């Protein structure tokens, strides 16, 4: 038997493999803000990927940096090669893209880089979450206010816009509802397998399928339900939460983490749906369809009790107390990700609402640079009409200054500024944004100021 | 600027090395026993032979029961099954290291890198075995689809009916004990009304795996995966793997739609024959509930598949998908033919062991007359060196010089070979051996066609 060479992929070889995956034409920059009923095109900004360091895994303070957003986008695309999608309008005329996404090559290239991407995406959780007995576990589960999202949306300068931005964050999860969970039903194991399957079944009648109900919610507020129309408006943290469940479902060494996360999500579901129904009704009035959420507003309309009694209990008995720390870890990791999502979304809404003031704030920041309060690297850019900078973020504060021409500066769904000669905008660290050129040519500068407040 | 795309490429020595890399995980090394003992993480891939196979030369149908094809089928089963959840019947306690060796980032990535090449090797021949359509002509075709069956003939014609039937039943263990797992692969995602129709079929599969457990146990077999790994025929793995292939690779979704229609439409006849044959072989003691769940004509999802899956998909996605639907049906039918042949051949081979032990004498004598010039391998193996099951691409003569060998030809099919004895080993037939003396000295003569030595 030849010696086993352990799997290894790092450094330049890893960078090249990531670029190889992501340079498939279906991943190149979109010329528009939206994907138009084409579930095979996902914007991975492959031109930036050669310049990121995938070997240096970020901690929590840096997980909203651009490299993390880039990796979350990559991971979503890799996981979704296992999911079936067809366009709403049918496959006719989209066969080439279908075959580009579902190909032996696209799968193999993505699967080769998946281990490194998962370390980059989830490695920080090792430091955010810390032997057990059946006794300790029972106490723990037993021990488990206006929410951050409610505050963000209800306090917004534009409540309807803020709520629409919120709703599109759920498109990949709710429109493919239960897909990551279904990954745990394949195979051959104990009575717990049928219990898992029961939960999945709840999430074959198409009209009552929960994804169909969420389609109606989106359509009732003027949004569309084709995946991934709103790709460029998906926040880092939203992708992270969705990806976490594909991670747990695909990687069966993490099965017991999923068991924990299932218990916690089912136990929290009714409160989540009640709040969602209330908030949406307050924002949109009679016209919003909240049936997706009201399917679970009755106190017993969840699978939490069954998860504890028919999944956790039999698994601990069968497989021993060694699995308990994994159950707890799934719960605690998921709770960390929820915190990150609340922060990221709140920050994004504030950033969208502040655009007029951040356009004005360009003036004193630009003046500060002239006075030499900060010595800021400058990038000088010249871009033609319709060069659409697909959405991204930067790791420090940046000042965008227009020398000549006209730019549409995009900060969120329904959140835009028109920047003309001599105008600009303060771009806040980690905030999702993009731009398009509206004149024949636009000449502009990006100044890397670090902390814009030092220029004031 | 966007860097140029380097197309995915893996072939030649790099591919061989990658296959060996995957398969040298300790959980894949040769078993010291004939059976896996309630450990679903250990699968025998005979990694020591893998460096010497040519994965670039894709076999045609005449060669798909050759050893390289068996080796690739074993590899593919293991690669696909990393996506399936298994725990031991006795629980995970004491098997955690193997659990983590199978479900690891490395094991998955190594298997996925080689999956494209393995699938070309496994299924490439179908391109030449199966050859624009309209909704009209598809209807005519489906309408045109339809005497002991080959399996009935093989089992009821056997020298040992109970043994033949047990050998048959273990072939289904990976499929039936994980029932509907490959089909479940098609329900993930977001597509039309057909998604919910697919899901309904999956739901419809007491859970059926539990019923098959009872069938196995009623005839003295065990239901832990993969106890009987070394007795799984090439063709059985091929049939199971085909459905994981269709389910994992969504460019093949429409092939799966066709294969679903055909399997549902053939299910009742299959189950009726299985029930009758098992009752004849075993009498009152066999539990056939797994099969009698589907002995009623038209009580399958065939009509729904045609009206609620095929029809809406053709309307939505166009007539371009129709040839793929047909191809799934025709490919599956080819694989069934191969399975019928392979299983029939294996049962005949098991039943003929006493004659093939006697036939060693004239074949060995023929080699002395100078009838065939045959390459000879001279082997010396200690007690308990268990040659995990495999096959050869030509007929081989095994001759024992000294010591004692258990020569294994199938489940419950064994010969004891002593000094001066041996056996004719028929090409493509699954077999192995164990050494029962302190040392056994023996010879393998590559005779090609043993009949030329007579
Ligand atoms: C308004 N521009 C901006 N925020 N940039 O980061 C520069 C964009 C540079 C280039 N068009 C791209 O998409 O990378
Ligand atoms: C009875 N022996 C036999 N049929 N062989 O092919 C050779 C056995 C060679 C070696 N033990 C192996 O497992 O490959
Ligand atoms: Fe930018
Ligand atoms: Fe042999």
């Amino acid at each position: 038997v030849p010696p086993h060479v352990p799997f290894e992929l790092s450094g330049a070889e890893l960078r090249d493999a990531i670029v190889q995956y992501a340079t498939n034409p279906i991943y190149h920059d979109n010329l528009d803000w939206l994907n138009h009923d084409n579930p095979y095109r996902r914007q991975l900004r492959p031109q930036v990927l050669p310049h990121l360091d995938y070997d240096k895994v970020p901690g929590r303070e840096n997980i909203l940096n651009y490299a993390s957003l880039a990796v979350q986008r990559l991971l979503t695309s890799v996981y979704e090669a296992d999911l079936v999608f067809f366009p709403k309008s049918g496959l006719k005329g989209k066969e080439e893209d279908f075959r580009a996404f579902y190909s032996p090559a696209n799968r193999a290239l993505g699967e080769r880089i998946r281990p490194a991407l998962e370390r980059y995406a989830f490695g920080f959780l090792d430091d955010e979450v810390e032997t057990w007995t059946a006794q300790s576990l029972d106490a723990y589960l037993d021990s488990l206010e206006q929410s951050p999202v409610e505050k963000a949306i209800l306090g917004s300068a534009d409540r309807e816009r803020a709520a629409r931005m919120w709703l599109v964050q759920f498109a990949p999860d709710f429109l493919s509802e239960a897909s990551p969970m279904m990954r745990n039903v394949l195979g051959y194991y104990g009575p717990a397998q049928s219990e898992w399957f029961k939960v999945v079944i709840d999430e074959g009648v198409h009209d009552t399928k929960h994804s169909t109900l969420f389609e109606r919610t989106l359509e009732s507020v003027g949004l569309e339900s084709d995946l991934h129309r709103y790709w460029q408006y998906y926040l880092n943290s939203s992708l992270l939460l969705n990806n976490y469940f594909h991670y747990l479902g695909k990687n069966h060494e993490l099965f017991f983490r999923y068991v924990g996360a299932l218990y916690y999500t089912e136990s929290s579901l009714v409160d989540f749906c009640r709040r969602a129904d209330h908030l949406l009704r307050e924002v949109f009035g009679d016209t919003v369809d909240t049936t997706y959420f009201t399917e679970h507003i009755h106190i017993d309309q969840h699978h939490g009790r069954m998860a504890r009694e028919k999944i956790i209990k039999p698994l601990v008995e069968a497989h021993g107390d060694g699995i308990i720390p994994e159950i707890v870890r799934g719960i605690e990791e998921y709770r960390v990700l929820l915190e990150i999502g609340d922060f990221d979304f709140s920050e994004q809404i504030a950033w969208m609402d502040a655009q007029p003031e951040l356009k004005k704030l360009h003036d004193p920041v630009f003046e500060g640079l002239k006075q030499g309060k900060v010595d800021a690297p400058v990038a000088h850019l010249v871009e033609p009409r319709g060069e659409l900078s697909n959405t991204h973020c930067h790791d420090g504060d940046e000042l965008c200054h227009i020398v000549s021409g006209t730019m549409r500066f995009e900060s969120g769904l329904g959140s835009s500024l028109t920047l003309q000669a001599g105008e600009g905008v303060v771009i806040k660290r980690n905030r999702l944004h993009g731009a398009n050129i509206e004149s024949d040519e636009c000449v502009y500068e990006i100044h890397s100021v670090g902390d814009y407040r030092k220029c004031l």
